[PDB]
């Protein structure tokens, strides 16, 4: 397998040293760097920054600057997605975003882990765990989602929350650790 | 009422489509981006920059970049305030901030309620929260203001803190959810 | 003394109208604005600009645009540090990093204490903590490290951590405020 194959499947790969990796990491990386120096009226050039880093057409994905993204076509995004300023999507681990999902800003979604033994970290492996943001879904600001973690359908996650568990749908949650409070009712 | 009454009310917004608020809501980025790409040392530039955001002729109020705030001129601020770096003043409510105030890094002060049923929510409704920061406060970095709370004058709040609930003055508060620690003697 | 000298001593100095550290501070804050608006791809430039700030010859320092520092050469690095997006070094009080880090996005490590009594700290008075990282380290995103503060040497911090205590070496440690889980075993 090569390393990206072994990424996507949530086995240990060599993030640091494998050259089809490093070099598309460093094409988001400057496409990044022109969307986060691109006026937010210049709606045009925007829209095909952010459709170029995603390697998709979005349909009504807001991305407030700056951002920030690894790979950027392992983020799958829905329709209405409103990401507001300072978000990072960490993607080795592909992310997957709904529809209808409020981001708020300064939230982190992180799918990287690195071994705990430092011997294993400093050679450089990885391992991706993904994320899955349902749709009609809002996060508060300051969140943190760690990898491995699912945050069920219709679900609020309150300012603040790292969330180290899987949320189901339809659920009121925060805190550090990020704790189910309530059930949401979101009937017509 | 237009949007804009509601807003300012406490009442339910069209947050997503009004256009005024559309309007507001860009020319407030389009400053914030220019000063943001401003050198530091610009003191003249920098200088006008702010005080054409906030729509005021602001007294030692020093921003380090960047920055980030929704409207501008609903952030409402004292003489002598000091906010490091990538700060966000989300401020559809009001926000208040009176002298002599130290805001740390990474600060997000957050007026912006949205429904609970996604149905609503995704229709684009808000609700704003006034956030009141009292004179003589110290805020640590990576803290997170929600709506409708008041932090009294005299008081310090540690770095990380979730500010949930309302902080009495002249007292020392940490945590998420930050909680009052113990009082401080402010005497001269 | 001078005011440097009380600030490296940690001793209350004068942080805001001292010339000699006002000047410092304007030093680094416009090497960072340029570091920040220098594209990632151009290497050898970012290279350059790092070693100037740092005033030192770096050995595989990555650091991922933005980031801040208060004064640069009071941040003490070793050799495979690497620095993800919107960290902060705050360094009146000397911040000294080992080698083999890896040091999350959105990551602040604070070496400045203000005095709790308004009065003083209204005058500009600061008392600056300095903040070790040992070698063979993983912070990760969302952390914030608190002034004085000691991570041992092959520890892993989660993220979303707010460090106020020291963390002995070889420990897994999260939460805010951030406590020891478990051991690392370390060994070859």
């Amino acid at each position: 397998m090569t390393e990206k194959e072994k990424m996507l499947a949530e086995k240990w790969y060599d993030a640091n040293f494998d050259q089809y990796l490093i070099n598309e990491r460093a094409r988001a990386k400057d496409i990044c760097f022109e969307l986060n120096h691109t006026r937010p009226s210049a709606t045009n050039k925007r829209k095909e920054l952010i459709d170029q880093l995603f390697q998709t057409t979005t349909d009504n994905v807001s991305i407030s600057i700056p951002f920030d993204t690894d790979y950027g076509w392992n983020v799958k995004l829905g329709k209405n997605v409103y990401v507001n300023t300072n978000c990072y999507f960490m993607d080795g681990g592909q992310i997957t975003i709904g529809d209808n999902v409020f981001i708020g800003p300064n939230c982190g979604f992180y799918t990287a882990t690195h071994p705990l033994n430092f011997h294993h970290r400093n050679e450089g492996f990885e391992k991706a765990g993904p994320i899955h943001i349902g749709s009609n879904t809002w996060f508060g600001g300051h969140v943190a989602v760690l990898p491995g973690v699912t945050i069920g359908e219709g679900s609020v996650i309150g300012a603040g929350s790292v969330v180290t568990k899987d949320i189901p749908p339809h659920s009121l949650a925060v805190g550090n650790p990020c704790k189910v409070v309530r059930k949401i009712d979101n009937d017509l």
